């Protein structure tokens, strides 16, 4: 028995709803230290302990621009934070240390028998996201932090595109026509530099730089497979192998590449 697996196993309709078997309640954080704010996400039954996910919006942007991450992934069983940073105008290195600050303070309110998250975090297993700058900084923070278990950043942002020494799972939310964070100047480079790991690389169809923010739509696709990515990996859930590395197959999809995957 893997003792990590979670939930029902899954199907693509329970997979591609806009919710998971799990009930989710959330709550701001009422003294973030070392990020500007955050809202948690946290199933309220997963029948175990869970992994926990810090998610970071890009330049200018807010929470509100990578929210519905929170209540879909806490609902396939994880605690979500979602943060603002200490400005909007952070660079990717800030959002990095914000983002593993976020970490630690959902771990430290695991450990206070006050917070409605009091016990349900295994806080030896966390993944980290972000759009645009913020997924610059997921990326920074899986090769400073080999320990995390997964990164399914998005449109990422960054100065350099090689990221040669991550080991961390990483699924790479590209969008096609990004005139942002250019697809063949930013995300397809930083996924090449990467030999180390589990990798896959998603480009939405005639996406635009926000394709994989609230809002957008290909929730069912985007959703279903950055669940599965951080089920598999976050979790070692082998139930969601195929989910995790296959290619979907679909016209919403204009380019599909993984590697080392299973
Ligand atoms: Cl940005």
């Amino acid at each position: 028995t893997n003792p990590y697996a979670r939930g029902p196993n899954p199907t693509a309709a329970s997979l591609e709803a806009s919710a998971g078997p799990f009930t989710v309640r959330s709550f701001t954080v009422s003294r973030p230290s070392g990020y500007g704010a955050g809202t948690v996400y946290y199933p309220t039954n997963a029948g175990g302990t869970v992994g926990a996910i810090a998610i970071v919006p890009g330049y200018t942007a807010r929470q509100s621009s990578i929210k519905w991450w929170g209540p879909r992934l806490a609902s396939h069983g994880f605690v979500v934070i979602t943060i603002d940073t200490n400005s909007t105008l952070d660079q990717p290195s800030s959002r990095s240390s914000q983002q593993m600050a976020a970490l630690r303070q959902v771990a430290s309110l695991n450990g206070t028998s006050s917070s409605p998250i009091y016990g349900k975090v295994d806080t030896a297993r966390m993944g980290v996201m972000g759009w645009s700058m913020g997924g610059g900084g997921s990326l920074i923070s899986a090769a400073n932090n080999p320990s995390l278990k997964a990164a399914a950043p998005q449109a990422p942002w960054d100065s350099s595109t090689n990221f040669s020494s991550v080991t961390v799972p990483t699924l790479i939310f590209a969008c096609e026509n990004d005139s942002i964070a250019p697809v063949n100047s930013s995300a397809l480079p930083i996924y090449d530099s990467m030999s180390r790991n589990a990798k896959q690389f998603l480009e939405i169809n005639g996406g635009s730089h926000s394709c994989a923010n609230s809002g957008n739509s290909n929730q069912a696709l985007i959703g279903k497979k950055g669940v599965a990515w951080m089920k598999r990996f976050m979790d070692n859930d082998t139930r969601y192998s195929t989910f995790a590395c296959e290619n979907p197959n679909s016209t919403r999809v204009s380019d599909f590449r993984t590697a080392n995957c299973s």
